[PDB]
């Protein structure tokens, strides 16, 4: 669209009020001009074509409940554009300014959010075990991860590169929920999950476990579903990634925490340099041992303690 660029104001699925850019041409539309190439949000109006209408409304006041979802994923996506581009100093997805799309109320009660290869796409839940999925800011941030990742290290969605990219996105989505400080923690979708029961989420990564997910190689899951445990072994990863930052005590292995910062530098790091598309958790590892070691020093503490969070979980 043409038009003069604007900002409007609505509020979001958690009912907060937000200012998102929009842009007016006889419509006010969510397509914000100031960021890269843009920011779109289409509605897909309960279709699973996509990706639907560019989103058009006639006052530039988003307070309508079906207007919840477009708020959030338009601003969420602003949000961790300004993340990547602030923190590691890359524009967009591809590194060029790529425009960011998003289509939301896909299809009947979905209880999914997906990155399509073009695209990110939110369902809106059934109600029980999701409200609409853009609501949480780690969870755009996750998907929109998934767009870095397949730019760059091209991690293969099966197995152990699987995991691998699950974590990065948990990882980054997390880092982003930070950023934000949006009542920031080491859990993954709480904000729009069960909406029914306080206190839980779909993962954790301070401790996998919680929610019966491996916290140790070990514990590995072998077998075929989610496509060989994508979603599942994400947990190995993701414990590795928390110890990094905040430290601790796992199996008996003792590990000093870096913090946050040096852990996004780090994994961000051997994201873009060291992986490749069929890279597993060993090969990981060393991806992040090295990116310490250009980062830090061979012998600095950064690099101990990627070294004893590796142990910790079991990877080798
Ligand atoms: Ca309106
Ligand atoms: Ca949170
Ligand atoms: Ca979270
Ligand atoms: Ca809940
Ligand atoms: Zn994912």
């Amino acid at each position: 669209i043409t038009g003069t660029s604007t900002v409007g104001v609505g509020r979001g699925v958690l009912g907060d009020q937000k200012n998102i850019n929009t842009t007016y041409s006889t419509y006010y539309y969510l397509q914000d001009n100031t960021r890269g190439d843009g920011i779109f949000t289409y509605d897909a109006k309960y279709r699973t074509t996509l990706p639907g209408s560019l989103w058009a409304d006639a006052d530039n006041q988003f307070f309508a409940s079906y207007d919840a979802p477009a708020v959030d994923a338009h601003y969420y996506a602003g949000v961790t554009y300004d993340y990547y581009k602030n923190v590691h100093n890359r524009l967009s997805y591809d590194g060029n300014n790529a425009a960011i799309r998003s289509s939301v109320h896909y299809s009947q009660g979905y209880n999914n959010a997906f990155w399509n290869g073009s695209e990110m796409v939110y369902g809106d839940g059934d109600g029980q075990t999701f409200i609409p999925l853009s609501g949480g800011i780690d969870v755009v941030a996750h998907e929109l991860t998934h767009a870095v990742t397949d730019y760059t290290a091209g991690l293969i969605y099966q197995n152990e590169s699987g995991a691998i990219n699950e974590a990065i996105s948990d990882i980054f989505g997390t880092l982003v929920e930070f950023y934000a400080n949006k009542n920031p923690d080491w859990e993954i979708g709480e904000d729009v999950y069960t909406p029914g029961i306080s206190g839980d989420s779909l993962r954790s990564m301070s401790d996998p476990a919680k929610y019966g997910d491996p916290d140790h190689y070990s514990k590995r899951y072998t077998g075929t579903q989610d496509n060989g445990g994508v979603h599942i072994n994400s947990g190995i990863i993701n414990k590795a990634a928390y110890l990094i930052s905040q430290g601790g005590t796992h199996y008996g292995v003792s590990v000093v925490g870096i913090g946050r910062d040096k852990l996004g530098k780090i994994f961000y790091r051997a994201l873009t340099q060291y992986l490749t598309p069929t890279s597993n958790f060993s090969q990981l590892r060393a991806a992040a041992v090295q990116s310490a070691t250009d980062l830090y020093g061979s012998t600095s503490q950064e690099v101990a303690s990627v070294k004893q969070a590796f142990d910790a979980v079991g990877v080798k």
